[PDB]
């Protein structure tokens, strides 16, 4: 509704506070290329793979749209804010747009290459309101919009599996083709929209705990139930009797308490500091994982535990927690002082710790001849009277994840982190519009392999409106916040370097300010 | 039925942008303790992050509908999966529901 | 200190830069930032107009003041004009301070 000369759109990349919610906006330049061929392409693992890494699926001509990290919503200044200020946070609604969309086609001829604008070529785009292909967004990919607004990033190829046996398919194996859905077709001046709105979801917790789970008692009082103090006689010769005390200040462990910490499904402990580890390679065999249909899949990161207990920091459960990197790292075999390896160290006072054992259970009937043995529990499942944290959500990471759709589910949270939504916000999918290059002048009924070479670019704006749960607390001392180093550095953090390359330090968390149990 | 299994709910083309533990042993020359990350990917998909967990299990025993091939000696009552109420032993049938066979 | 006026909210900034336009992306997504750019640049036309309130002399004196001239005499260039090869030149630095007022 505009033409050649007229842009679709304006550049939106501003935050807004109105103090019971934070409306985020952030607009970035995409390229979109040809991706193979214009063609549905099935994909599967190769000979020689593990049975437990096959795979069978298909590979589309089609590209998404991927917002789900948080830096792609929040500046690190207004990310401090949220989790210096806050109790919680929650998504409302989203706006989407596309607009000034260019498609450029490309000629080669020698090694010189030659780009021109096409005005009639088309760029198609549709979002998957009904749920109807297989969502990817939830599984922490690559191609996601840039944490930097100056960057300009390339849209990611859609993809996705199916059932597989070995790396063959089975017959209830499904097959997408994403030309069979209604899609809006762009030139340059027009533009593509739609609005979202989230499903209630639980504030995520900003917060960490102020008391342990079995500190919840007076450490004045004396309780009036009596526990077994004794189960042999104190002094004298030595005979089974029983005794029975009050527990009290002196020993807390010994009260009766009202509620147990979380699961947990026990994690190997690494130590920080080189050859304070095991020498061999385990992070597969010595690994937690599950098993589904004769595959070991790997627990990553899995149930929320905490990392380490108290002054242990030197230590991380293996493949417990979520691990990023820095910039410029290498993708393949990165030593530890490149990744950024993240804690759940606040969640100490409700989760058991990753790397410990849940607790320990009588295996045995004692009698006078037998005496009492117990074993160790390595897993536990959901007990009457648990009570546990999520995951905490970093600047760096998913926002959401879609509830898979099944029967049952227990706590339907994320395990990376981020919010579990039944209906998640839709994939926007878009790919080039194939231009034929010219016919033979006799009718042929095979099918073009022959294309005019182009790419299309553009902006694309995300709007997410956040709510916002205020902290109420009333404790008289200051509280933790996130802080900037005041000392001189070379580089600002959170900033561009000499080179004009955007980096993130640290992977900030959202857990600062403290509640009571 | 569903047409994707919980562990390949994945993108088979991108890579993911979180680190995992690839080796915690050096790769090559004198073998010393080493800490190393990768990303995974296409190539390894047992080893990426996700975001849920199979349903849960209480296990059972294994029958072969072949003649032979399972063991001789009565164990339907003895080798069973079982639960205890008040002293008594009550088998677990069906139980917890569970795939029957994994592939083939 | 160099002159003019003080303004706690002067005129604004206008910003302004030439949106990028990536050159033709791989085949085979790549997660790696944008290096590869189309060369260009733009050109336009720019208005600006400011209204100035003007404070007339009201002065008594008798004799005449000192006024900013040009010279009569011949010269080889205008002041204030282009030379030959379309240079445009200012010989001196104009003041704004000529007429006369009692303290």
């Amino acid at each position: 509704a505009d033409g050649v000369g007229n842009s679709s759109g304006n550049w939106h990349c501003d935050s807004q506070w109105l103090g019971d919610r934070v409306i985020t906006t952030s607009t970035r330049t995409w390229a979109l290329p040809t991706y193979n061929n214009h063609l549905y392409k099935q994909i599967s693992s190769q000979s020689g793979a593990t049975n437990d890494n096959h795979y069978f699926g298909y590979s589309t001509p089609w590209g998404y749209f991927d917002f789900n990290r948080f830096h792609c919503h929040f500046s690190p200044r207004d990310w401090q804010r949220l989790i210096n200020n806050n109790w919680g946070f929650r998504p409302k609604r989203l706006n989407f747009k596309l607009f000034n969309i260019q498609v450029k086609e490309v000629t080669q001829n020698d090694g010189t290459t030659t780009i021109a604008n096409n005005l009639t070529s088309t760029v198609q785009v549709f979002t998957d309101s009904e749920y109807q292909l297989p969502y990817v967004l939830g599984s922490a990919h690559q191609g996601c919009l840039p944490p930097f607004p100056a960057d300009v990033f390339m849209v990611p190829q859609y993809g996705y599996l199916t059932l597989n046996n070995g790396s063959q398919a089975v017959g209830r194996s499904s097959f997408y083709c994403l030309e069979y859905f209604p899609s809006q077709m762009l030139r340059t001046g027009n533009n593509f929209q739609f609005s979202y709105t989230f499903e209630d979801v639980p504030f995520h917790s900003s917060y960490a705990h102020s008391q342990s789970l079995d500190r919840l008692m007076n450490p004045l009082i004396d309780q009036y139930l009596y526990y077994l103090n004794r189960t042999q006689t104190a002094s004298g010769t030595q005979q089974s009797r029983l005794l029975f005390s009050q527990a009290g200040p002196t020993s807390m462990s010994l009260q009766a308490k009202n509620w147990l910490p979380g699961p947990c499904y026990r994690q190997q402990r690494l130590s920080k500091q080189a050859n304070d580890n095991n020498n061999s390679n385990f992070p597969w065999t010595g690994a937690t994982k599950y098993h589904l249909n004769g595959r070991d899949s790997l627990v990553n990161p899995g149930p929320a535990m905490a990392s380490h207990k108290d002054d242990k920091e030197k230590f991380f459960p293996m493949h417990g927690t979520l691990i990023f990197g820095k910039e410029g790292t290498n993708a393949n075999n990165a030593d530890l002082e490149n990744v950024m390896i993240t804690d759940e160290e606040e969640i100490r006072t409700t989760n058991p710790v990753a790397t410990e054992q849940y607790g320990t259970v009588s295996n045995n009937l004692q009698n006078s001849n037998a005496g009492p043995t117990t074993g160790t529990v390595n897993h536990q499942g959901a007990l009457p009277g648990m009570v546990w944290q999520d995951r905490d959500v970093y600047l760096q990471g998913p926002i959401w994840a879609k509830i898979p759709h099944t029967d049952g589910h227990f706590h339907p949270s994320p395990l990376m982190g981020g919010f579990g939504l039944k209906h998640p916000p839709p994939q926007i999918m878009i790919k080039n519009t194939p231009v034929p290059a010219n016919p033979p002048t006799n009718f042929s009924a095979a099918k073009f392999a022959s294309f005019i070479t182009q790419y299309s670019t553009g902006q694309v704006s995300v709007e997410i409106e956040w709510e916002l749960q205020k902290e109420n607390s009333k404790r008289w001392n200051p509280e933790i916040q996130y802080t900037s180093n005041y000392n001189k550095s070379v580089n600002v953090d959170f900033t561009v370097d000499t080179n004009g390359v955007y980096s993130e330090p640290r992977p900030i968390g959202t857990r600062y300010l403290t509640r009571n149990l």
